[PDB]
């Protein structure tokens, strides 16, 4: 049976659960409360220097998962690009992340590989036996003078609390190279699409079983009319905040106009806790394969999301996580609709894994039906 | 009507010619003098640290040619690259080529793109290489970066040297640290002798190694293609076209002895050029033990590999008397770097032999005598 099927939002999950059920013969509605699709991937042109904007943050492609890879190689063609991060700190540029370039910079030395481990080792304090915190993790590995220089005041801007009250992970996640490689991620596959996210998610989206609907938000009296929904709006405005909202991070893009070339890069960190700005984005640069002369760029402030702000960053602290579980609660009760993304689960997903997590809560989706078992309200870990 | 194809030497310019005219029914014969095929792009797998060796130096394909691009992807599985060369000098480590990162670390500024721009064009004169540099970088950068570097790697002082070049290497006003600009670029999965050996592989071409080009073959073929060097072929009766030679010197270290492919020496007083090491080369592999390589620039002289074509005024003005004997020959084309006296990246040296071999073919069809050059030198 084709069965009726609801998708709210029309990001990266919506399309892509909304691309698989489409393709077994579903009727599928997918609605967005924003006048366009593409949810916080979407890029469009600027009308003055023809660049293409990244208007919710950089997006840069990375994944391991080629079965991620290729998919989206049927929607796009992907261009290579590599991230090459600068930043601007203590009246010098580095780059970043921390490697053999930046520590030989940084302390004046012409260190080989081998001789900046153990200069690293020597800064670093071993006594430290397993990093709680943000601060001790860097204390462990990378020693007091980078911290300082390049997290502790990036790291209060971006986070609004100091690293001393931030967990190790956070760190943890980020190369020490010990060579010359300042690629910003490891991962295998790499790159940009050549007309943009936009243009991506709406070849997802062009399917004859697929209708999508703009400028309309989800009201709760149209569960009934399908058979299943999928919902990738945030979970506690799905519940009207009934609890309080979620913890975000937001920012800010204050954008400007220059004819040339502003600094020279896609991207460049103000490490110091006394530039008000986190970075600057000069949005051409994630565009290399094209020429523009006029350039747009953002300047980014990262404050607390309040009521009207777009949530970017999840907070989940133990305060937020126990407003979390409150929700939970409510969304185990439910039948016949499911919770997936970023704002659906209120966790930071990647473009790559947002599309592994989509292909996934489609299949299950598909396997209850042929096991004429009932569908889950989240196909993934969250508690 | 099949033709007997000699064709001397078993790198990407005889290789590839041969490919295309075995493919049209021809009989072809290559032969080379060394103990390998691949010519100056053969690499291997060194024994105790398996590490795969570009044996005559560093070897980055680049091209904007797509179909030269999709020749090669036809014959090798092509791994992403992008070359990205340190320099040590003045008690620092820089990027290469001279880009805004290099020019802030330099001076200790935080340029923009303008900012750096008003900044070196006060530094220029305004008041050759030599010439050029003043005048358009400056004294300091000129003699940290350039000054040092040039006269290790040409045997000459900049002073004696002209303005192109350096003309070649303008200053970047930006981070982009590629030292190529190309659209594609990558290192073959496999390295560059198995995918020479592709090209190679068909059965109509004879391949034999250690084998010495003898004037005498020559009535025994339709047609040579000659890659090897133009003035040996004339017995050098006029003088030995200038090059520079390069050694060297090959250690093992046990990790990452630098931690990048190629690591360049700008001063005068360090005596090698650079410093090469190999696993760069191949990041997709992982390999503790590391084989590197000193390398040593020098004139070059009779038991030489010859690398670098000098190319200035008593150069050219030997090569134009070899040019105006090759001209007056019958039944042979010149190609290559060596055949033709210039400096041909892989992507140059395969776009014109498929040119090479398409004349060839089209001169048989339309009955017309094939030309002895297929691009122009003089
Ligand atoms: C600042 C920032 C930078 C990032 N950079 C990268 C990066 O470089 N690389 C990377 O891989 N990932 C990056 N990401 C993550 C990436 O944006 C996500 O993976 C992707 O957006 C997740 O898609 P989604 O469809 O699940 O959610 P979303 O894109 O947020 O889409 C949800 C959609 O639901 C709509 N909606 C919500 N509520 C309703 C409602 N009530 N009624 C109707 N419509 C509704 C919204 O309008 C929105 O369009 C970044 C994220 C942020 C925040
Ligand atoms: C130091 C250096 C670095 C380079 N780096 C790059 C790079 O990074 N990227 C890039 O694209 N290109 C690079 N190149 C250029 C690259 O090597 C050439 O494009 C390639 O060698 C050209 O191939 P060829 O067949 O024409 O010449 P060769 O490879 O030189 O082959 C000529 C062959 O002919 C044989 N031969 C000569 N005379 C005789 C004879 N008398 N009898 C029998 N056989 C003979 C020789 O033994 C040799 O095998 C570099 C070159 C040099 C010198
Ligand atoms: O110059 C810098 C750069 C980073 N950081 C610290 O390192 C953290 C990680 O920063 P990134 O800019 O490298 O990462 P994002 O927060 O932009 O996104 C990263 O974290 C996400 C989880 O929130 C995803 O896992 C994603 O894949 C990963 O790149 C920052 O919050 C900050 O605390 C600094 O202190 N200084
Ligand atoms: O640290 C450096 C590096 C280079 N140079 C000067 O710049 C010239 C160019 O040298 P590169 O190492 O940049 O390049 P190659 O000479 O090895 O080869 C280059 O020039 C070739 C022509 O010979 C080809 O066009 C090729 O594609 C291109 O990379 C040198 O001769 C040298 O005099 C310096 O002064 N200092």
């Amino acid at each position: 049976k084709s069965k009726k099927i609801l998708i709210v939002g029309a990001g990266f999950s919506g399309a892509v659960i909304g691309r698989q059920l489409a393709e077994k013969g579903h009727q599928v509605h997918i609605i967005d409360q924003r006048d366009h699709i593409g949810g916080n991937s979407y890029d469009a042109r600027d009308s003055e220097t023809n660049v293409m904007v990244h208007v919710y943050g950089p997006h840069i492609f990375h994944t391991d998962n080629e079965t991620v890879w290729n998919y989206i190689n049927k929607h796009a063609e992907m261009m290579p690009y590599v991230n090459r991060v600068k930043a601007t700190v203590n009246g010098q540029v580095f780059s970043l992340p921390i490697n053999l370039h930046t520590i030989n910079q940084f302390f004046s030395k012409t260190c080989s590989p081998d001789e900046a481990r153990a200069l690293i080792a020597e800064k670093g304090d071993s006594t430290i036996a397993d990093p709680q915190t943000f601060e001790e993790q860097a204390l462990r590995f990378i020693g007091k003078e980078l911290y300082e220089a390049f997290f502790k005041g990036y790291t209060i801007k971006q986070w609004g609390m100091q690293p001393s009250e931030l967990p190790a992970s956070i760190l943890k996640r980020l190369p020490v190279r010990f060579n010359y490689d300042d690629n910003y991620f490891n991962h295998k596959f790499q790159g940009m699409p050549k007309c943009g996210y936009t243009q991506m998610i709406k070849s997802i989206l062009n399917h004859e079983n697929i209708k999508v609907d703009l400028q309309r938000e989800f009201i709760v009296d149209e569960r009934t009319h399908y058979d299943h929904v999928f919902y990738s709006g945030p979970l506690d405005a799905f519940y009207g905040y009934q609890y309080g909202r979620l913890g975000y991070r937001t920012l800010d893009f204050k954008k400007f106009i220059y004819q040339g070339d502003y600094q020279g890069c896609a991207v460049m960190n103000y490490c110091s806790v006394d530039v008000p700005y986190t970075r600057i984005t000069e949005h051409k640069y994630f565009s290399p394969w094209e020429q523009h002369d006029g350039s747009v760029c953002y300047k980014e402030y990262s404050r607390a999301c309040e009521e009207n702000d777009i949530p970017y960053y999840p907070i989940r602290q133990m305060g937020e996580m126990a407003l979390l579980e409150k929700y939970l609660s409510l969304a185990e009760n439910e039948t016949n609709i499911t919770f997936v993304g970023r704002l659906g689960t209120y966790r930071y997903l990647d473009m790559d894994v947002t599309i592994a997590e989509a292909l996934k809560t489609a299949e299950v989706y598909l396997n209850s039906l042929t096991d004429n078992q009932p569908m889950p309200v989240f196909t993934v870990s969250v508690g």
